[PDB]
């Protein structure tokens, strides 16, 4: 379904990706958020890296990806003592509070970023583990490398994983975001289902935990027939088809995926750029590759190759000149008088997101685009 200038071009930026990706992994491994965005700089996070280390394990850079998951695990294995801290004080009756949790923000030398009282986020030690369990079983790796960092977020998700925290976005503290849970159970059923790791003391609880989700989930995310922003609310989020495909909470075909994939859609998706949610003010509400590649793949994964297209080229549209991708464009604006304060205050939106790559090169490959 695509022609020779098609292909040529898909085919440079997927090469291009790859290229920005690896030039800018830290020397110890982590993968940069953004490099020239000035709120972002000297930041790495577990979910831009997540998914721009399975972008780049599926291109077949077996080392960079290697080297990413070698930071989680030495960052994680750093924590060993604050999670046990943790798990004792709630043996205590003495639940931490958010101030005290793993954090959002990692310096490329494993230290806290910023305060989780701020920013408190559970989704991307689940992020994680689907990540590095689908890497190592794509290339034939050994887990043990990794397992003890493993061992970490396991046991940090299985003891928080109902807690209020904020959502992908960093809002709304109070609730229970659904593509939270889900990127959280996604990580569970990865270690839980791996043969490798079939001898973890945990290996039970990892799948009682994620059909534990899917519980709260049947009870509290899910209206009209799709899944919903958060338990309790009736909005959709761009977020919500990582639920589908990868953290499997529902197979494709099933008929809560079609319906929430119609519904980011009809909400959400303007010209094939998809919106975060309808509140989002952050640069007056643009949109966002990788929420495009996320549908796309979602699209893709259900049969609908044309939708998964569409999406993909919508994506290739929006790289500048040198091909880098941002965070998000302005074609479409949720709320455009809010855009001004944001670029102000902070610059012009993050370009390239190392994310919004990691997401291109997922979504290629999906469709077997990539060179």
């Amino acid at each position: 379904g695509l022609d020779s200038h098609e292909l040529a071009r898909l085919h440079e930026l997927a090469r291009h990706s790859h290229a920005v990706i690896t030039r800018h992994q830290d020397a110890g491994g982590a993968y940069p958020a953004a490099p020239t965005f000035s709120a972002f700089r000297g930041y790495a996070w577990l979910r831009d890296g997540s998914f721009t280390a399975e972008g780049i394990s599926r291109y077949g850079d077996v080392a960079s990806a290697g080297r990413f998951h070698d930071w989680v695990d030495g960052v994680l294995r750093r924590r060993r003592g604050q999670v046990d801290d943790l798990l004792a004080a709630v043996d205590r009756g003495e639940v931490p509070s958010n101030e005290g949790m793993l954090p959002t923000r990692f310096t490329f030398d494993g230290n806290d970023g910023s305060d989780p009282w701020w920013d408190f986020q559970t989704d991307g030690y689940g992020m994680w583990l689907w990540s590095v369990v689908t890497h190592a079983a794509r290339h034939g790796l050994d887990l043990e490398r990794w397992r003890a960092g493993i061992d970490v977020a396991v046991d940090y998700l299985l003891a928080f994983w109902d807690r209020p925290c904020y959502d992908w976005w960093e809002e709304h503290v109070e609730h229970r975001h659904v593509s939270t849970l889900g990127a959280i159970h996604g990580g569970l059923v990865a270690v839980g289902t791996c043969a490798a790791l079939r001898s973890a003391p945990w290996s039970a609880a990892t799948l009682q935990v994620a059909a534990r989700i899917r519980s709260l989930v049947s009870a509290e995310g899910v209206v009209d027939g799709h899944l919903v922003k958060w338990l309790g609310s009736s909005a959709v989020d761009g977020s919500l088809p990582a639920c589908v495909v990868p953290f499997g909470l529902v197979p494709p075909d099933d008929d809560v995926a079609a319906m929430t994939r119609a519904a980011v859609a009809k909400d959400l998706d303007v010209d094939g750029g998809v919106h975060r949610f309808a509140a989002d003010v952050f640069y007056g509400g643009g949109q966002w590759i990788l929420l495009s590649a996320l549908l796309g793949w979602n699209l893709a994964a259900a049969g609908d190759t044309a939708g998964a297209l569409r999406h993909l080229r919508w994506i290739a549209d929006q790289a500048d000149a040198d091909g880098d991708l941002p965070e998000q464009v302005p074609h479409h604006l949720l709320h455009p008088g809010s855009r001004a304060e944001w670029v102000a205050r902070w610059g012009t939106v993050a370009t390239p997101l190392l994310w919004s790559h990691g997401m291109y090169l997922i979504l290629a490959d999906e469709l077997g685009l990539l060179p």
